[PDB]
């Protein structure tokens, strides 16, 4: 029904997975025969349960998906996206330290999508505030992404377009 955003942006830590990739785990990671992803020490790395379906829904809706993360553990963040087979859903990934305003300026530049036509999900208040000043519809999340968080965010975006 209501207008869809032209770009859906997600942070990684506490958005797609319940931890800080630069703090709680020890890269590199690998896939184990028991169906899990493990870090160098043997910890069981998991995504928030509905993350695969969240990205799959955006894919079905034709909504371009991008990442905007401020972690220093860049290699590890990308490896996780690949091992969980989530990388295929992303058209662009901005993963590096610094003000997230820089990540969004590059997303804006390469996609051509105006800031007002973007929706962003992050748990970090600092980022919600910084990016919000750009006109992006920012969705402050808790307990990571879920289909409810996604669908409510899309409604919020639609409302903002009005």
């Amino acid at each position: 029904m209501t207008r869809l955003p032209k770009l859906a942006v997600f942070d990684l830590d506490y958005t797609l997975w319940p931890f800080w990739v630069d703090t709680h785990v020890d890269p590199p990671f690998h896939k184990s025969s028991d169906g899990t992803v493990r870090d160098r020490r043997g910890q069981n790395i998991q995504l928030y349960p509905e993350v695969p379906e969240v990205l799959g829904r955006l894919q079905s809706l034709g909504v371009p998906v991008a990442a905007a993360s401020r972690t220093s553990e860049i290699q590890g963040a990308n490896q996780l996206l690949e091992l969980f087979d989530l990388g295929k859903y992303f058209i662009q990934r901005e993963i590096y330290p610094g003000s997230k305003v820089t990540h969004f300026e590059r997303l804006h530049h390469k996609t051509g999508v105006p800031f007002s036509q973007m929706v962003f999900f992050d748990d970090e208040n600092r980022n919600i505030i910084d990016v919000g000043r750009l006109g992006v519809t920012c969705i402050h999340i808790r307990d990571g992404m879920s289909l409810q968080t996604l669908t409510q965010g899309l409604e919020t975006f639609a409302k903002a377009q009005a």
